């Protein structure tokens, strides 16, 4: 490429990568929502949370793909696999589920830039941790302060506290 | 009439059938909604939900009363019988009634659309898409929802389940 | 389902498949607009035409699924399948792509509007021609008048061709 | 100084060299945009976004300087050599001498956060990355993105193609 400088192929490689795991993030996400969305489910809040997860993964998707065209790398997709349920049970359930997928996303992050300290781009570094490091540990602090509450609450009475936990938090 | 035009009679039985069908409707949930405000039920929320769907269901009734003059067939009102019960029992109770009612409200547009086709009437079948069976789809998944709700918090503590239901849904 | 009425296990496994389809247009727009922003391509007036279509792509498979809760239906995920190529050439194979991708997605919205015919479901009908019929019918229309615009233009001079049509055009 | 903490003399003197270079790029484009404002030229439209590049990398040398003295560094001052070249040739000469000028100026960016990081430098590390990193490669890919729009064009046809650009992308 003509503008591309300091951009090694291991680190355009990776940031393919986590391309796809932020669209299966979104993926994920959207399945979600819709599942508490079902007649039979019927938690509007909870739907709300996850389509609103569902978006902002897609748009990190879009700005390492941006990142991506500013260094002179070349943008490769792949296959994006399905969520790993169809159903997601109680929202304590898909609370946990969540945390488990954004705990995957931030290493994700942690590794490339990893990579980045030991290909010494400095661009790529300071990249992660304008726009995706420290809006990770905020989400995962948000979930874990949901699932602390959730945990609370569905103790004795599950389906009162589920209700309350959507109508009042959510 | 100087202006009827592919208006079968069948179809012009059918409306005033579903005409009848929507005014009863309309007074079941005129019952439904003054049970309700009962000061030994005293349910205000749950009032008004089907207060505004008794004016709903009047609408409705209006709205194929002038189709069928727009059309040149004529009006032919019945008897209109009184509703199913005097009383409705808990907020579950009469939303399982409510979601019978709005099902066979369904069930007879769907009849009548399906008479519509069989009639090569595609004014009516239009008309009926356009102002009915989305408004129906729509009004049994909110039901449907409901439903879900009430039941998640009737479980163990029935008198607060219903108390907080009406507080934070309706 | 307590709410589902009328709606066939035919038309509901249609509808996910749908579903998969849409999400497949969306991501063949994004690689498009991602390709056209590249250093070495530099089209941005392309970049954005494809951008904007993978939103409208991924808009319609959310009101898709928020149908198919509508109804009484389950949503179900399956893997999504890359783009067909991984570098689209000039302004004119991606546009002959496009209203390929177009009239295959309008087929299988004509397929399944012929299903519903046949199961006689008209809400189904109708939700189809309201929202997706005339869509496409435009957009087919409006590349349709690109590429003609395009083809006049490449004629003799292809690079300042493209150049213009993405100046003046888009 | 009185204030100074953890600030190295080999980072002081990269940064007196990189406020030379920072000043000899301004003069180099100042060169620039008065050769496209000949009446034998007469790009006005190049003159113009050469012009602004003579600010920007005016105010780049103010900022470094600005930090030389937060530091409590000294700035030297060194004589600043004249641009390469008298006369600057096609717009897409010229083009290409601003990216190989940028690009030697993201070199000494990237090879100073070297020194920094050598140095243990975080202060330097996050002023770089802040100011001057990110707006580096943003100005390489959009005059790479130029640079291929300008090769497009003037292919056949090299005085209508200069004229096109200037009109319609500068």
């Amino acid at each position: 490429s003509q503008i591309r400088q300091n951009y090694s192929t291991e680190v355009e490689a990776a940031v393919n990568r986590l391309v796809n795991l932020y669209l299966r993030a979104s993926y994920t996400y959207l399945s979600l929502g819709f599942y508490f969305d079902r007649d039979d489910v019927a938690l509007e809040g909870v739907c709300h949370f996850f389509r609103e997860l569902a978006e902002e993964k897609r748009e990190g998707a879009e700005r390492l793909l941006k990142m991506q065209n500013q260094r002179g790398g070349r943008a490769l997709f792949q296959d994006l696999q399905k969520p790993s349920q169809d159903e997601w049970g109680t929202t304590l359930d898909a609370m946990k589920a969540a945390i488990v997928l954004e705990k995957s996303l931030n290493q994700a992050l942690l590794d490339l830039h990893a990579l980045g300290s030991a290909q010494a781009d400095p661009h790529l570094c300071d990249f992660l941790e304008s726009h995706f490091l420290d809006e990770e540990v905020k989400l995962i602090k948000k979930m874990g302060d949901h699932l602390t509450n959730i945990q609370r609450l569905v103790g004795s009475q599950a389906g009162l506290g589920e209700y309350l936990f959507e109508r009042l938090t959510l």
